[PDB]
DNA sequence: AATCTATCACCGCAAGGGATAAATATCTAACACCGTGCGTGTTGACTATTTTACCTCTGGCGGTGATAATGGTTGCATGTACTAAGGAGGTTGT
């Protein structure tokens, strides 16, 4: 039984204990000059299964 | 807006569960080779790409028939409830 009573059992530590849950938002909106980031990775010199993934 | 005692309880702080990441081992995939066969190339003969010419399709549309035929079709607007208007004409009145 425990996993089919759990949504009512494990709905408990929801009221005490009391520390959450919680994601971001991480980057900015692109791109200007000097052209030392306006770059493939053709410049690199690096393998093919790498360029592939 | 500071103070705290005295709530109902979170912290006070022991235990232990899952996790994930390391190492191993398996998987697959990416590739480099090879071989196939197709769409790599010019040339050449074919036959039917197009044009024009000719001989002779399809379909443009104009034209109108005569033994005689010589009183026709057409069905349901609507049945109710109102009432405002015009139409009638005789006459007893203006």
């Amino acid at each position: 039984i425990r996993r089919a009573a759990t949504i009512l059992a494990e709905q408990l530590e929801a009221f005490v204990d009391l520390r959450d849950v919680r994601q971001p938002e991480v980057k900015e909106e692109k791109p200007e000059f000097d052209p030392i980031l306006l770059r493939p990775v053709d410049d690199l010199e690096l393998t093919v299964r790498s360029a592939n993934c």
